[PDB]
DNA sequence: AAGCTTCCGACCCTTTTTTCGGACGATTTAAAAAACCCTTATAAATCAGCAAGTTACGAGACCTCGAAAAAAGAGGGTTTCTGGCGGGAAAAACTCAAAAAACGCTTCGAAATCAACCGGTTATAGGTTTTCGGAGCTA
């Protein structure tokens, strides 16, 4: 099965013990609360091994419902995106 | 006159100190015993170096007992090091719950992509050098 956040905390938990508990998710929900921020005030986020995990843009479209078929305008956006660093990727790489 | 209380004399018994006598030791003096001297010509000892045979004194050894020293064993005590148990506080699992947040439905058309190779970006592993904190110290 998958692993989750909440799976994440526990494991971290486990192999960590050293500190405390909460003092894990505290740091790891401000992590990826930080992270995301960076990306929310539009910055890279570049690592080694791991990869680098970056934005991307979208141009305005006219788009339209899979449901109901009804022209739907769309503005310009930016989306994140992420590429594996080579030793995470082939980590990966069975 | 009677009863109670307090001295006083008489005595009984044992211990402590003093005096006297007796005994023993030491010293002195006198008496007794052993000894020294004076007469001897003749008999026996003196001694010379070495051989041949013997031993009185020394050395070695062991035992025996007793005592002395040392070592062990015992007992008295104090200081401290550790372990077990008990108790309070914090953490984190456990139980209870909501609200988001994701997933699916489901996308035809818009990105995402990998491949090889160049130059360029930059997070950061690793190392190098240095303020901050604490050492307590001392009255």
């Amino acid at each position: 099965g998958p692993m989750t956040k909440s799976e994440l905390i526990e494991r971290i938990v486990t192999h960590q013990g050293q500190l405390s508990a909460k003092d894990v998710e505290l740091a790891i929900k401000t992590m990826l609360e930080q992270m995301s921020q960076a990306l929310a005030t539009g910055d890279r986020i570049e690592i080694r091994g791991f990869g680098s995990f970056s934005l991307h843009y979208r141009a305005p479209r006219v788009g339209r419902n899979p449901k109901t078929g009804e022209s739907v305008r769309l503005d310009g956006k930016f989306v994140p995106h992420f590429k594996p660093g080579k030793e995470l990727r082939d980590r990966v790489n069975e």
